[PDB]
């Protein structure tokens, strides 16, 4: 699913 550059994804996947 979606995911940000610095550290860890948004979404949580």
């Amino acid at each position: 699913x979606x995911g940000s550059w610095s550290a860890x994804f948004e979404v949580x996947a």
